[PDB]
């Protein structure tokens, strides 16, 4: 018989309904996409603090599946089509302050998408090994 | 080396390898409202039924299933509306009716090919 | 933690991984038509190959190669013509080859960052 994939929610993290928030298979965490809100479900304000948000809610993700930031191999990021350049330029310096090892940095990837309303930034197929 | 396969009743797209199995995972290439006689269905619904029972072939082809998917992404067209987004939605729920196991999932707009209403990539799934 | 890599013959970005290996499978960073000095080629021809270049490069540094690639994307950029995406897909036909092993694909438009045309991004290959 083969192992079946696990999928958890972190009590944390705003949980939404069409959206697995956490899956495990085969010692390797994978994430549904992650966005600048609360756990009371409230949309923080602003390229910065929509940034600090979501990956506040990737760490509490990972680290609630027995995984971390220092654990993920590869992530996708959706900035909103609506970025000014500087907002693009702000979130890779806070980008960078989660991920403040250069030569550890996970694999990436970056592209302008028409996000859901409200939504300046999203971080999506986050693949992370387990400890 | 990598074990493509192709489930012979669903469409295979000339570039893209359909069914990949490596180590207990399956991994899809693009899927699309499109059947096995390569018909383009037309409006979302339609497209969407038929873009989902596109991967249950495959990941059954495979010895998956839709209930070991992992995670997947939906590009749905710029053109939908917001009505039409959550007709997307609900019809999504009536494919993965259990809540608690619903797959990884983002869903963002995109400028898809021409007559492509929704397309979803990137689905990861455990053999069963 | 997982092995991070960089193959020397290839252009890393500030905030991008450019090779991880987990557990004997391969993950690139996105990969783009800038050669090992940071210059980004004129036209689409020469970014694709150069993209692809990158791409085998990086594989066969971390033991593997193109023959391995399980599935990537592809983002083409939204100012391109049918023309070109048509031009796109017979180059990606020249580097792989051989129909019946060609990897997991999705391809869509999408705004890219200054200059780029082309963009593959999730890489996953198995190692040798």
């Amino acid at each position: 018989g083969m192992p079946t994939p696990t999928f958890l929610v972190c009590p944390d993290v705003v949980k939404f309904e069409n959206v697995g928030q956490i899956a495990v298979v085969n010692g390797m965490v994978y994430l549904g996409g992650s966005v600048g809100i609360d756990k009371s479900g409230t949309l923080h304000k602003g390229l910065e603090e929509q940034t600090r948000q979501t990956f506040d809610n990737i760490r509490k993700c990972l680290e609630y599946a027995n995984s971390g930031l220092d654990y993920i191999v590869s992530l996708n990021i959706f900035l909103s089509t609506s970025l000014s350049d500087s907002e693009e330029a702000r979130f890779n310096e806070l980008y960078r302050e989660v991920f403040c090892v250069p030569a550890t940095r996970p694999c990436r990837c970056c592209v302008r998408a028409q996000l859901q309303e409200g939504l300046l930034v999203e971080v999506v197929n986050v693949v992370a090994a387990q400890k």
